[PDB]
């Protein structure tokens, strides 16, 4: 397997990786943590960046999620 | 595994994701269902989107789909 | 597994694929091949283009592939 | 598995790839490597580049890598 999805980068820098242990990463460009978004399972998925910064992102819990750029839930799909 | 492939973006917002169900989806900013495109197999592939809005994503049923915005098929390749 | 990579677009609306069949997939937007091209193993990695289109894949025959947009072989790293 | 990531293109036409051997790769767009950096696991995440440069992806040592453009580390994230 692969702990991380591959980045996806923001307007301003920021840098959300998913990851295995379940999290969303949003990572400020001087490498400190901006906010983590709790799923339920792996983070397999590359996110991709909505023209109006959100954030969508599958998680093996089997819901698409959006995120507000703020890291709090917009929505999730299943 | 991974049930998702990472989502594409279309031109209006349009977040486009493969399942491992078999079904690309097409999903409206706010949320809603827009459609939904059955194949044979998973969609693992991440779609890409022409420049006149096709979406194009391959399925382990061995074909690479191009897909109307609308959802309907425009064409599949063996 | 997956049988496609991810695909990518290029200048003139060309979709490009990789393939566990071991090859790198041309398509006109028609759906008609344009070319193909051999590699050594599954072609899992999504390509990417270059400003100069040429397009570049990795293979599980252990090289990273440049190809040129008319399916000729620009150089393999190993 | 797959031995590479997907590539990502950078300003110049460097070509950035990923190895389970542990390395990242940055290659001339002639063929000749760049430079190349050492992580502890797999790198099966597809790079990703910011707006400065900066080159961002994952490895399986658990750590989320941000590497300055001439190979140096600039930071890693866990």
């Amino acid at each position: 397997g692969s702990v991380h999805s591959s980045p996806a980068i923001g307007q301003d820098g920021t840098i959300y990786v998913g990851s295995n242990d379940h999290y969303l990463y949003a990572i400020n460009p001087n490498g400190k943590l901006k906010w983590k978004f709790e799923t339920g399972g792996s983070v397999h998925s590359s996110p991709a960046i909505g023209q109006d910064g959100t954030i969508y992102v599958g998680s093996n819990d089997h819901y698409l999620y959006a995120i507000n750029p703020n890291g709090k839930l917009k929505w999730k799909f299943e």
